[PDB]
């Protein structure tokens, strides 16, 4: 019964829907100047096994903004498994908070959290999905461009956290997504295979003006992130790919461009697209804040 | 004058019990769903010279819920004495918050902080006693039990700082303590001669089974926290001491379990007795946050 | 437009008059037992790229007493310009933040923060102004004596952070600085010089009585902080500028001892005058918080 917000492809696309449309609310609410408090008194665990400033900033002020209070954790104040077992510290933070945050490497770890707490526990990214990221993504999307159904987003560049989690968006919000990576046609991933059973139309190339061809919306991220540690090589493989103004002519003449930052510009991305009139990082970067909101306010209720 | 929470040993019993009561009292307001704030604009430091994070956790949560507001300190951003005298830091931290818990290794410091502030000062816990695990303890026996006067709590293993805290609590609660510990009836405690001169009726023994005959109580801590560093010899010196299903069987019936977390399984005591029908280690570790609410409470007041 | 505070010389007089007689008039407030929230939902990103405890701790707990929050970030959690460009940081702060405190080494990434931010940048201090200190100092001096307007402060030593402000202070708060230094009556100081052309009295000397004679205040610092890490050495070229009891004598018979701490007893200043009925150097402390909220106020307004 407990509401854990652990990945997309573990929550219905009408709940996903219904946070969506949650966030916008309480966006609208918080522009017009309203400071409310419906979550008084509940208190948020923060986990952070592994840095994430952007993601802690976003999920702290959310959670304040509801009236609820947060408690910052490092891995060196606590490392799931190291001085007791999970299920021990699953079941003692539960009788002092609320809700539990996680920033974890591996996914197992989570979910043993997620086992035995008896409050839920959120994903705040790990290393295979970033849910949360694509909640905002979607949000920014509809925001600027209306309803998100049978549009066409083209990621460039390999795979990682972020746009595992698009895929699944895909199937639950109804769209299509073109990837254009190294790997061809033949990406061998468990996330495609999932949303194509789910819903999403996904097309994979070798070629990015394949992919961005009519594209509504062209998202990258950097070098490293897409699993090129080396710069020199990162640059080589990954350069074909880079988003520039000539790949966005390519896209639809009202294409949005989206990163989940940071960004390395004159890498992944020119600072001219990045900078320019089709970017909207700036924004999707405050929608974690909205659409975390949202979430939390999904995990909390009842 | 300023109500500073030292040790058991330094707040009259009738206080102690005033302050147990008011946890319990503060505890139903809280589970019928009350949210209320009668220390809106008070303060607490919270001063780790060593990483404790559920005691962070249960007094940050503790103090927000009285209305209040916490500020997180490691050793690093405080080590008292380092960068200037003890008596400086705590004059000036008095001019900006209105109660400081410090978690230290030697109580000394402890001290002279105390010594120097203008606001209380609270022992979260020592290298050599525990009185706020121990208020928890007491809380949960009472809960569970009933009025714990005339009670026997029969300690398994040598001695710690939550043993010594028993000890100081069964002199200032009207209780029984027997403790099985390879030192034998020549503990040799300052704790121990303290407590008898001061109600308490303690027993030495290095016989568990004599020590756990007939008990309401029985408790234990890990083999590192009694004192053994070496797994294999703790295992020597300690697995007689093991608390396991034929020791329970030992104890009056009615028996609870006890233990100040983290615990390890198969070591001090076994899956079957912490996860049974006898152990209560997860609401004694709820109430840490209780009981630890009513000691701010107290500190805070007037 | 935004309301930045980097200096006491990059902000008017007469604003910086309005600020503290705001913060008089809060302070008066809280004093009287008022718990007020003026700044509701209004978030304070602390960034702090060396350690200063008594500066978040003041903050934090001004910043709460306005009805806001904070959040507390490290340089290692934040070291702008690391993972992408300060420009980019501050774009994305200022979408979940409503001002950012900085405690830097130079000033130029401050200045490049409040180049791209959005919001408000207050030094909190770096190491070569400190503005908040003589806010607090300017407060201070007021509350013992009254209006600072033609008074005299007498520092013994060499240059800091501090005694930079307190230089651009004198031209903001038309008063007089005397400055005895191994320097001399040369020192080659861009504070001093802006000081005289905005509308201070400076003179600078090699003699501590020439400089103490007759002064409303005398100031010091320790000597690391003063630019001697060497013990030793430090003793040897500041021993001649110790403020002690023959020192203060020098002095009006109403002048007070400050000193930003922490302090020393024994080298830049004996305990007789640190802890005699001269020093004011608790209420200077206190006044950190004091005039921080003043200065968070100011900025938050509108
Ligand atoms: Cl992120
Ligand atoms: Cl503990
Ligand atoms: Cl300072």
């Amino acid at each position: 019964g407990i509401k854990h917000f652990i990945d997309l492809s573990t929550v219905p696309a009408t709940e996903l829907r219904a946070i969506l449309e949650d966030a916008k609310a309480r966006k609208a609410r918080l522009k017009a100047g309203e400071v409310e408090r419906p979550y008084a008194g509940k208190v948020l665990a923060m986990i952070f096994e592994k840095l994430s400033t952007r993601t802690r900033v976003s999920f702290d002020v959310g959670m304040r903004q509801l009236g609820g209070e947060t408690i910052m954790l490092t891995g060196s104040e606590m490392q799931l498994g190291r001085s007791e077992t999970i299920a021990d510290t699953a079941k003692v933070l539960s009788r002092y908070v609320d809700a539990i945050m996680i920033r974890t490497t591996a996914h197992e770890r989570m979910l043993e959290l997620a086992e035995y707490a008896t409050v839920p526990v959120i994903n705040a990214l790990t290393d295979d999905t970033h849910p949360c990221q694509i909640m905002a993504d979607v949000l920014t999307y509809e925001e600027h461009r209306g309803p998100i159904k049978g549009k066409t987003f083209a990621w460039m560049g390999d795979g990682n956290n972020v746009l595992h989690s698009l895929v699944e968006a895909a199937a639950r919000f109804d769209f299509n997504v073109n990837i254009a990576t190294p790997k061809g046609s033949e990406p061998k991933s468990q996330y495609i295979d999932w949303a194509r059973a789910n819903g999403a139309g996904i097309m994979s190339t070798t070629d990015p003006e394949k992919a961005a061809s009519g594209a509504d919306c062209i998202v990258t991220d950097t070098w490293v992130s897409m699993g090129q540690e080396d710069h020199a090589r990162g640059h080589n493989v990954f350069i074909p790919y880079q988003v520039n103004a000539n790949l966005m002519a390519k896209a639809d003449p009202k294409a949005l461009f989206m990163h989940c930052l940071p960004a390395h510009r004159g890498e992944e991305v020119t600072d001219e697209v990045i900078d320019g009139p089709q970017s909207v990082v700036f924004d999707e970067a405050e929608n974690r804040l909205h659409a975390q909101k949202a979430i939390l306010a999904w995990c909390l209720q009842d």
